[PDB]
């Protein structure tokens, strides 16, 4: 066991040492018979995987053949046994068993980390409604309530035994990519937090599943519970915890990506406590980062800091070679221009920070606009955008000017408001943009206080618009990623009632690096926070 | 009018003489109810008054058919918003059929909200029966005011501008419009907006339909007219192109599809001869681009056209090609070179694949040494041989691949084919091979991968017989005519030669034996 203190560093030791892959081989050795009767054919996934005899959970037995038999096991967290229930992903022939599984174990919370489908494959088969109820076998499950955010997708279902309610949370981690680990483990990370803070009042166990409910599904509950152990602990034993759960069931933690990608997200988790403030304590909180050897300010700012470029020979189609796309985030026209996605609390995609337009560029701009059909455009700053004089004329549509209003804001700065179509040259389709000119943002000698204005402004606007948002500065850089920034706060705040700065602004960095290079601006976004919670 | 000797000459005519866009300029040249003060789908896009459908308003025009007046509503996607409206208008106007062209959403667009249910029933429309088959799928429906209904659905309609093939949707038109042929009230069709697709059928209907009885064609005219009912009625260029092009192969093909009764009547007119005359269609108004490259190293001689061409995550000489059930049922591909082996596997994995046919080189594992891709393992599990009915084998062989950076298995099964088709055994025993790996197909998912050396003839007869083999258990009718073409355009060189067409034929006609 490894403290808290000393983790981080043992994980660049590993990192280093390559001793990950020592560590993972090791851990590779390693009966099943109730999963190999002939009857149990066609409740398993795959072959190869099975439930473990000690470990698999049984159901009850009716009615000749048998019925008792799911492929799942009973896996121990950190001190506290046979909490959790790892399973496979339910296919239709075994979409009853599992809500018997669910009515027969006391289940109230599934934590589920895959899609349906990923990349054209069936990973897992829909065991819920999308409409109001479905009913599978004696078991009627009524969805009430639906929250799809950026990462996850929380659904309030209720269950009844049709043979006479309960209600039922389950957790969809939807982002997964569908090879290998998460490139980011922030999410991951507040995921587990999220999950892990409801489900400490559920009393039964938490069902957690994927496709064939090893790697995925493992490598949750390992950060679950080393989360758990750092808490009341303040140590940290993956390669022992992961170990005896190996015993419970086959393959947990299946590559060694998914090994090593726990311990960074560990470390990350250590590095950042939990920096998720509620309403109560945003006053106490913004305080104690500005009084170990530095501010938790410095502490934090300097984890925002933390790679492949396209930029050879189409590099004459950038403006500064400062603020550039990664390859993880970079944004693809049918070819290339400087833009990355940018995330939000609602989606993965929400926004895309960009340059301003260059002469040649400008063509590529819209073509973006296109492609990913975005409705808004929060420019902050060249007019590259058409009069009724000349519509734009793009290959597959035609770019033109609708509107154009003038808002004078409380302190008689403008919005430029601007409506366009483009439609296409080649199909019917229309889209219908509208664009905004920003002035001075933010304009500091204007208080505080009225940074925000343009922010609610834009969020009621976006609202009834689909497609992401594109925001563009000069370079793309930190006017832009305040924007999306303060935007996901507001909406942060507004619905969960509570504010993440820290995270926000990593995985903002992390996606655009050099959007956050200076600590003035990362302090500025605790400030103006502060200022909406009177 | 052009009279239907003439029309295909004439179309040509009008592509040497880049003459369609003067004739689709010249056709460039009100809605008070329709700029009311939620129903358009776009600002610009308006149902015209006197044309209109009847609180009372809907974005839907009443257009004549072909000496057939006020014959079809040319209406918009319904909405969510107008959902009932459009199901009233059902109910109200004694529909019986409804013709869509276009997906509810296309490259992440919402072109169309989903106006009926997948469940059972929704709010009175409850769904009977569902078809879903390579370029269009058919659902039957009821209603009730608080009726049979059938939906026809071209589904594979290409995202901005024509489908690159018109045999299909060709097809499409004749099954709507057989079916159509008895119903009494008008027919409802709708694309996104209303204008283009939904357009574009109404002439190739109609047009259809004066082939059969006036033995003459008029788009310019019947058009001109019809852009009085509804605005923007076939919308670009290419439609009107697209139109011309799909009516000459109309013309130049007649209908092929053949029945059960008429199989042996039909094969006899063949043999100046109507199979040197559907041969020599066969081998054809689209475009070409074969890569090449310093990649073409990685082929043998039969190449893939950017049409149908495969992608591997990234090159494989191999085409897409398109059965009864799904465009992409098939891939017909060449048999591996060894630094393809790896490719290979890795186009199973990506399409996810389960039947692989091959029509005579090891490229596969033994328990010895799976083979070993980056994302993923190939390894043996079982082997067996099975006697067909003059004891030549059938190489059966199960594998799975599991992912190395995931925990997803793929289980394929693999057929060694004899001589295929062995000349010396009759005819009658071509289709048991066919028969065989038919039901084997039924139960797995993915495209069939099927290879002979080359990728030509021997795996073409395959999938077109196959195909053919669905296409007369289904629907008791056989379109070999259609099935060869289609194959051909999507890899040219499968049917060089007439006495494989013909051999179709010959093949198909054994089958209907009683």
């Amino acid at each position: 066991a490894i403290p808290i203190k000393h983790f981080p560093k043992h994980v660049a030791d590993l990192h280093a040492s390559n001793g990950f892959t020592e560590e993972f081989e090791t851990l590779k050795e390693f009966t099943a018979d109730s999963s190999n009767h002939p009857d149990n054919k066609h409740k398993n996934r795959y072959v190869n995987i099975v439930a473990y005899d000690h470990s698999r959970v049984k159901l009850t037995q009716l009615a000749g053949k048998l019925t008792d038999y799911i492929n799942a096991n009973y896996v121990d967290g950190y001190n506290r046994p046979k909490a959790y229930i790892a399973a496979q992903g339910p296919l239709k022939s075994t979409a009853e068993d599992f809500w018997r599984m669910i009515w027969e174990h006391n289940v109230e919370v599934i934590v589920m980390i895959t899609n349906l489908v990923e990349k054209g494959r069936r990973k897992c088969d829909q065991y819920w409604p999308t409409d109001g109820s479905e009913e599978y076998g004696s078991f009627l499950v009524n969805q009430k309530n639906v929250q799809v955010l950026a990462y996850y997708t929380v659904r309030n279902f209720t269950l009844r035994n049709t043979k006479i309610g309960r209600l039922v949370t389950q957790y969809h981690y939807t982002q997964w990519p569908d090879m290998g680990v998460p490139e980011y483990s922030l999410p991951v990370l507040a995921f587990v937090r999220k999950t892990a803070q409801a489900k400490r009042h559920a009393v039964g166990p938490v069902v957690v599943h994927c496709s064939a409910g090893v790697g995925r599904t493992g490598t949750y509950i390992v950060l679950d519970s080393m989360l758990q152990q750092i808490q009341h602990e303040g140590t940290v034993n993956i390669f022992g915890f992961l170990k005896h759960i190996r015993s419970q069931r086959n393959y947990l933690v299946q590559t060694e990506e998914q090994y090593v990608f726990i311990h960074d997200t560990l470390v990350e988790a250590i590095l950042s406590k939990e920096t998720e403030v509620p309403d109560s304590h945003i006053h106490s909180y913004v305080n104690t980062l500005l009084i170990s050897g530095k501010t938790k300010l410095e502490k934090q700012f300097q984890l925002l800091s933390q790679s492949t470029a396209l930029k050879q020979c189409n590099r004459e189609k950038n403006r500064t070679s400062s603020i550039i796309p990664v390859e993880r985030s970079r944004v693809g026209i049918s070819d290339y221009i400087n833009a990355s996605y940018i995330m939000g609390y609602y989606q993965s995609n929400e926004f895309i920070i960009t340059q301003h337009p260059l002469l040649h560029t400008i063509k590529d701009f819209w073509r973006m606009i296109w492609d990913h059909n975005a409705q808004l455009v929060v420019m902050i700053p060249f007019v590259y955008w058409p009069n009724k004089d000349e519509p734009i004329n793009c290959e597959s549509f035609k770019v033109t000017l609708m509107s154009e209003e003038h808002k004078c804001l409380s302190n008689e700065e403008k919005l430029i408001v601007q409506d366009f179509i483009l439609e296409a040259t080649q199909d019917d389709y229309v889209l219908e943009v509208r664009h905004f000119q920003c002035p001075k943002w933010p304009n500091p000698d204007s208080p505080i206080s009225k940074t925000f204005e343009l922010i609610s402004i834009i969020k009621e606007e976006a609202a009834n618009r689909d497609g992401p948002m594109i925001v563009h500065d000069e370079h793309g850089g930190v006017t832009a990623g305040t924007f999306c920034a303060l935007t996901t706060l507001m909406h942060q705040l507004e619905k969960e009632n509570s504010m993440d700065v820290y995270q926000v602004a990593k995985m903002i960095n992390l996606m655009r690096p050099g959007v956050f290079t200076d600590i003035e601006q990362y302090q500025f976004l605790y400030k103006v926070v502060l200022s909406l919670v009177s």
